[PDB]
C-alpha cells in the first residue's frame, strides 16, 4: 500500500489503554527536537492537518541531561500548569542549545521571569502536588510505550511515527509526510 507498518509508522506489540489521541515526547537536550520545534515546526502543522476534535499532548523526558534533565520535566510541568508553553519553549531549547546559558534549576526559573510569569507564582507552581502529578504523567506515559529516544510521536497509544522511513532532501516535504502520517493513523 501506500501506508504500510514498519514504514511510516511501527505498531506496538503491547497497546496503551486510555493515551492521549496524539503524544509527543521531547527533551530539550534533544538536538533533533530544537530541529522539530524551531526549524521543521512539526508540531504546529500536524495541528493543521488533524481532524475535528482531537487534540495534542506534549510531553518532556528525564533520560537526557542527567539532574538538568529532570529540572526542565518539572519545569514543563510548571509550563503546562500555568499554560506558558508557547511562551517557554524556545527561550529553553536555545537557553540550553544555542547560548548554553541554562545550567541549573535557577537560570530555567530566569526563563519564566524573563517571560512575565511572576516568580512568586512560578515558585508556587514548581513545589505544587498538581505539579508533582504532571511530572508523573509524563514519566507514566513514556514509561507505557518503553521510550527510548526522543523525538518521538504516538497516536492513540497505538501507534508510533518513524520518521526514518520518510523522505529527509527537502524539509518541507518531510514535514507533510510526517503530517499525513499522524492525519491517516489518527483516522485508522
Amino acid at each position: 500500500a501506500q501506508y504500510e507498518d514498519g514504514k511510516q509508522y511501527t505498531t506496538l506489540e503491547k497497546p496503551v489503554a486510555g493515551a492521549p489521541q496524539v503524544l509527543e515526547f521531547f527533551s530539550f537536550f534533544c538536538p533533533h527536537c530544537y530541529q522539530f520545534e524551531e526549524v521543521l515546526h512539526i508540531s504546529d502543522n500536524v495541528k493543521k492537518k488533524l481532524p475535528e476534535g482531537v487534540k495534542m499532548t506534549k510531553y518532556h523526558v528525564n533520560f537526557m541531561g542527567g539532574d538538568l534533565g529532570k529540572d526542565l520535566t518539572q519545569a514543563w510541568a510548571v509550563a503546562m500548569a500555568l499554560g506558558v508553553e508557547d511562551k517557554v519553549t524556545v527561550p529553553l531549547f536555545e537557553g540550553v542549545q544555542k547560548t548554553q546559558t541554562i545550567r541549573s534549576a535557577s537560570d530555567i526559573r530566569d526563563v519564566f521571569i524573563n517571560a512575565g510569569i511572576k516568580g512568586e507564582e512560578y515558585d508556587a507552581a514548581w513545589n505544587s502536588f498538581v505539579v508533582k502529578s504532571l511530572v508523573a504523567q509524563q514519566e507514566k506515559a513514556a514509561a507505557d510505550v518503553q521510550l527510548r529516544g526522543v523525538p518521538a510521536m504516538f497516536v492513540n497509544g497505538k501507534y508510533q511515527l518513524n520518521p526514518q522511513g520518510m523522505d529527509t532532501s527537502n524539509m518541507d516535504v518531510f514535514v507533510q509526510q510526517y503530517a499525513d502520517t499522524v492525519k491517516y493513523l489518527s483516522e485508522k
